[PDB]
């Protein structure tokens, strides 16, 4: 439900990494479900974890989602006691956001499970550390272009 909720050489090349996304999320889905959190929620949670104290404004910008989407997901994170909002009289979109203790516990647990699952996947392949850094090198080049464009 989580993965479901979330929804030429150059051609074979792009296909090789774009088609891995969905299978990847299906496999990591249970990690989030076990913590009663959905993928959209996890991404914003993680984002806050790494940038807190942060704001709906900054979040929307780094995540590249629309305010309505970010507002709705944050609202669920708050309602679930995973993040706390600075109490202020300013606009909600300007208020500082940080993880609650429950939020941190959930975060550390998901993060470690994901890390171990990734290690496992790799361990079943013939991929070398070198092959991994070379891939990283190529992907970041692609990523630079897609972002500078936007
Ligand atoms: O950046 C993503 O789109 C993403 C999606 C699901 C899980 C981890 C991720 O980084
Ligand atoms: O970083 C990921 O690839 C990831 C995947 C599934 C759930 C949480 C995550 O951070
Ligand atoms: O990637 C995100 O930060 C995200 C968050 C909520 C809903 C959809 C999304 O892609
Ligand atoms: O509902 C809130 O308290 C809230 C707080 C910060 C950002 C968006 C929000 O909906």
């Amino acid at each position: 439900t989580a993965a479901a909720k979330f929804e030429m050489l150059s051609q074979e090349f792009f296909n090789s990494f774009i088609t891995i996304y969905r299978p990847y999320l299906k496999l990591t889905e249970p990690i989030l479900e076990k913590h009663n959190i959905y993928y959209g929620q996890w991404l914003i949670l993680r984002d806050i974890a790494k940038h807190q104290p942060t704001t709906l404004i900054e979040i929307s910008h780094r995540r590249a989602i629309e305010k309505p989407t970010a507002r709705k997901t944050l609202k669920a994170l708050i309602e679930n006691d995973l993040i706390t909002v600075e109490n202020s009289l300013e606009d909600k979109r300007q208020k500082f956001l940080t993880l609650t203790p429950k939020g941190h516990e959930l975060y550390e647990i998901v993060c470690l499970d994901v890390q171990k699952l990734q290690q496992a996947v790799v361990a079943k392949t013939n991929i070398s550390q070198d092959q991994m850094q070379e891939t990283i090198n190529v992907m970041n080049q692609i990523h630079e272009i897609l972002l500078k464009e936007a």
